[PDB]
């Protein structure tokens, strides 16, 4: 056993652990910034975590085993003039404007700022921001300008894809982050999921904006601006006015949207529905055919780069549904004005999304029809909550309202698309009922559910025996690949998602601050919302959902063939 | 929350698992596919069933406590579930302990025993040949053995990131091998062994040496010199039942010995020789300006990792051998000019904490005049079975010293075996050489400890230098991709392949996952090796008087003339 003292007290402990988790554990303050999800910045560590210990001096709590016999004290005036100057120097390469910055509200930057009563040596008032923002990408945005070299997106990109697709570079001489070879992301084995964003304490990383496209639309006279949201959007938008975690705020989005000037409310889990409509079709097709197998999702454009980059000879094996976004944004140029009498060129629609990779789907060349895209903006969760926070929309006063029906309803399988699993449940929901010619009452399948990395399961579908896997984030893909796990068995259903967790916790989410993550298991919290909403509907497949059945039945035709293969799917690998 | 198990209830608001939250409550829970936070998750084995009254039969090892779980760890229902899975994985498990090489330690015997459980059809293959790979240098496959957990492709994984251990389809039937089903060496592998120390039972070995070694201590005109490395005489202890951080050096030698080894010597020794050479050249590259960075060569599972993925640092690699190669030819060279043998029939054995040394010491240039450095590595477990085997009382030996003349050692050269040590060992010298003084102030902790990318700033003729330590293969691998490399200029850089350095080599003994839950393996070992340095009157390596008496007498200046010519190794 060790002996600890901290700040005169006395702990007995066998734990083996940093000084940082012990305290925090203990209900002693230290402050950190590049610590995070047990990695700091090893090269240029921050030092904001400084603490004393005796017959040592200075060091830093984070990444400092406890042991037998230290005397430790976090608060001594010389750590706090040490913490105060690191903190000084930051400021001395931090635009610190704070007014017009997107994370005014939530910066952990801004809150050492204050603990310590920082204030830079001289002003950093950058002239040329056009050299430190980066927004060649479709999908993420770079402001050096607020960066402050703490490692926290190379180390969560990292961790989450082992990409490494975010690094340390040496431009001119100064230490900047980027890309490889300061390339567009997009240019680079770059999966677009922006884990590195909601890594980032400061606004030096975001998504890269649609909110001129958007408003641009909405105030052009002859534009008719559909919007409908991610599954996720509505399980955690209401994190950023202060409404608590995981509080379901479905039909205050509705009310906010119709005030924010959008001319039609759909929602993205009517095309959750109809990508399972598609998927499932041809799940049981490849059942019929013996396959090709397994067949993986593809309604993750991190995954699709994932295997673009890395694995292209899965890409014939990707479903052909295209995503609920391309599917709903496919039908709304298509059937909408079919039944609306819109010209389909005036027709813009907009998605919500937890995730910056939809930006990027979106904007890929082929998704258009005779000139029309499919999706014309995206805007994340975070976009979304700065549009009516601009418009005074009180979000949190709201009353309830509905969504338009016509691709605005949604079942429940749908509606836990958002968590990792969902879709495989979905599918499973509708290729089971597909494949037994059935009504099957017996449609949880809890065994896909859940937060490990690389979760599997049997299934039975009409006295066959299949072998399904749900990856749960892109690091887990390569382990899943790489291990050759993929090999002890013949997999016949994969879902893959490049975020763990599901998109709930996707690269255009709320940040959260990480004394919140203690008490808070977010992707956990943020799901529940969606399989309350499942648990809750009167139909929970796709396939039950009356909109969209007539839909088919008065447009598309059937699923899997022809109208419905013509236009609702695409080819992942020519 | 309160969770009842076994009827006790529990007050908690840990967000862990079952698995966890029971072990930190002494509560006795099996596990056999979970190890380093992570299980088997494609057929996991599910050894780790624990009974939650209202959902059924859960795993243990990932699933997380809940409010109010009431959970049963004992019940009629798991303790069959339990016993039916090792019976699955006996009836592939070629179950004849007697000459199997984990026989006194085993992790998969100890839950055997624990169930009693035994086959339902015992697995007695009549010909063993078509599951075992011995082809490679370090490393050898026995899938008689294998019980398909994971473990070692998830060490892999997570030590290496390499993933050159992998689950394949074989005939239909799942094995664990490399792609293609290729030798280990002819991969990307790194020979590092940390896929052995996850093995809980004999699937994964090292490549034995320990015929080489009794057949050159049984033939009469061999001479057979051994030295041990820094970390084995803080480990071997371990197999005799002795405790963790126990220093036997004494012991060893005495054991040795006994053996019926010629001349006892130590690497350390050989530490302090590659400190010479490797400080000297760091002090021309600083004096030269470059190239800079200079790295470490002493880890041959880093030379592989630069071999096949960094192939353009080869270039900056130190020339100096490492310990192992460096005493090795001073053993053929030196050491007959002041005994008198016939160079031809020293055979110089070396006992390591490692796999990749095996490799190492086979490499095809590593010899001089047809004589090679090193003719045998055993690891710290080869030697304890042949101490075991020839009836020593190890644990009750008196202790010995090490002939001197290559067995002297200094506390630079005794740190070696832990992450941090051949920086810490190297810059005691440059400072000194560069400085042109005798530097009271030697003790660099900044470089010390577990963190897996270390580096300081020092200071030599007030000049400032970065170094860095990376401490693990995969941390190299974060060094270079995240482009930490390149926010500085570095001049020295130590990289070694195990974490924790060669305290935690693959040749290592096995340490229980209930035992590594109570002890920092890689802190304690190393303990032993700063302990040392801490008590030792020479701390720096140019002050081993048994080294500075070869120097003058033999080599001449380190890294020129004689020195050069047989001391050094270029990787190109
Ligand atoms: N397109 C689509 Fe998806 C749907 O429906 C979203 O909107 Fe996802 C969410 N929430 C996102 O972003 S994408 C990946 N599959 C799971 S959910
Ligand atoms: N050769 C050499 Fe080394 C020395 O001295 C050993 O013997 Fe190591 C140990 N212990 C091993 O194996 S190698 C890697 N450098 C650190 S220590
Ligand atoms: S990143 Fe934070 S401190 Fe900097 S300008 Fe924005 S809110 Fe202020
Ligand atoms: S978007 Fe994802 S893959 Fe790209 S740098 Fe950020 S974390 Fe890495
Ligand atoms: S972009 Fe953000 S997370 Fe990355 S180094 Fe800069 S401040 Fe840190
Ligand atoms: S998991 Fe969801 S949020 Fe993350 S990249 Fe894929 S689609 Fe986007
Ligand atoms: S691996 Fe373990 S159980 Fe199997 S034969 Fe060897 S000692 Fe016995
Ligand atoms: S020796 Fe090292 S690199 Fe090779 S398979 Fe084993 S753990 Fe992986
Ligand atoms: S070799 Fe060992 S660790 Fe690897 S799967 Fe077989 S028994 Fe498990
Ligand atoms: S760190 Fe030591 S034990 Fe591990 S491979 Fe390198 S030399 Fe061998
Ligand atoms: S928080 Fe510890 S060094 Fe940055
Ligand atoms: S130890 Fe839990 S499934 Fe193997
Ligand atoms: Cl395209
Ligand atoms: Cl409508
Ligand atoms: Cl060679
Ligand atoms: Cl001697
Ligand atoms: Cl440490
Ligand atoms: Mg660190
Ligand atoms: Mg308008
Ligand atoms: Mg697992
Ligand atoms: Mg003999
Ligand atoms: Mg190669």
């Amino acid at each position: 056993m060790k002996t600890i003292i901290i700040n005169g007290v006395q702990f007995n402990t066998d734990e083996d652990t940093t000084i940082l988790k012990f305290a925090r554990d203990n209900n002693i303050d230290i402050s950190a910034l590049c610590f995070l999800n047990n990695c700091n910045n090893d090269i240029n560590k921050c030092e904001i975590c400084t603490v004393e210990v005796e017959g040592t001096g200075l060091v830093t709590a984070c990444d400092t085993l406890i042991e037998d016999g230290m005397i430790i004290n976090t608060n001594s005036d010389a750590v706090n003039e040490k913490i105060k100057s690191r903190i000084s120097q930051l400021l001395d390469i931090h635009e610190f404007k704070c007014g017009p910055c997107n994370r005014r509200e939530n910066c952990e930057f801004l809150k050492l700022v204050i603990k310590y009563k920082a204030r830079a040596s001289k002003p950093f008032l950058p002239k040329d921001k056009t050299e430190y923002v980066d927004e060649r990408s479709k999908s993420l945005t770079v402001d050096r300008t607020k960066c402050l070299l703490c490692g926290r997106c190379v180390n969560a990109c990292g961790k989450n894809t082992e990409t490494y697709a975010m690094k340390f570079l040496n431009k001119n001489g100064k230490t900047i982050i980027g890309a490889e070879d300061e390339k567009c992301f997009d240019d680079t084995n770059c999966l677009l999921c922006g884990q590195c964003i909601i890594a980032c304490p400061v606004a030096a990383l975001s998504e890269k904006s649609h909110m001129d496209r958007v408003k641009n639309a909405l105030n052009a006279p002859e534009k008719h601006v559909i919007v409908a949201m991610a599954p996720s959007v509505r399980a955690s938008i209401g994190e950023l006015f202060n409404m608590g975690f995981g509080v379901d705020v479905t039909g205050k989005i509705y009310t906010a949207l119709r005030q924010l000037g959008f001319d039609k409310i759909f929602d993205i889990n009517f095309g959750a529905d109809m990508t399972i409509m598609e998927e499932a079709t041809e799940l049981v097709q490849r059942i019929e055919n013996n396959g090709p197998f397994p067949m993986f999702t593809s309604c993750c454009p991190g995954w699709v780069r994932q295997a673009e980059n890395y694995y292209p000879e899965l890409l014939n094996n990707l479903s052909s549904a295209k995503s609920p976004q391309q599917i709903f944004g496919t039908a709304s140029k298509t059937y909408y004005p079919s039944i609306s009498g819109l010209d389909p060129k005036n027709v813009f629609t907009v998605t919500v999304m937890p995730c910056t990779s939809k930006k990027f789907e979106a904007d890929r060349p082929q998704m258009e029809k005779d000139g029309l895209r499919d999706i014309d903006a995206v805007i994340t969760t975070r976009e979304l909550a700065k549009m009516i926070k601009d418009a005074k929309i009180p979000f949190a006063k709201l009353e309830d309202s509905e969504a338009d029906p016509a691709m605005g309803e949604y079942s429940g399988a749908g509606a836990i698309f958002g968590a990792t699993g969902g879709v495989m449940e979905a599918a499973l929901r509708s290729a089971k009922d597909f494949a037994e010619n059935a009504e099957l009452e017996d449609i949880e399948y809890k065994q896909v559910r859940g937060l490990n990395g690389i979760k599997e399961a049997e299934v039975e579908i009409n006295n066959n025996k299949y072998n399904v896997a749900v990856i749960n984030g892109a690091s887990n893909l390569f382990k899943f690949m790489k291990s050759g796990m993929i090999n002890e068995k013949q997999y016949h259903f994969i879902e893959v998602m490049a975020c763990h967790g599901g998109c709930v916790n996707g690269g255009g989410q709320p940040h959260v601050n990480p004394k919140d993550l203690e008490k808070v298991d977010i992707k956990k919290v943020r799901a529940s919302v969606l399989y309350n909403q499942d648990e809750h509907l009167s139909k929970r497949k796709s396939h039950e959902n009356t909109a969209l059945v007539k839909m088919y039945q008065n447009y598309f035709g059937k699923p899997g063939e022809g109208r419905a293969h013509e236009i609702l799917h695409f080819k992942y690998k020519k």
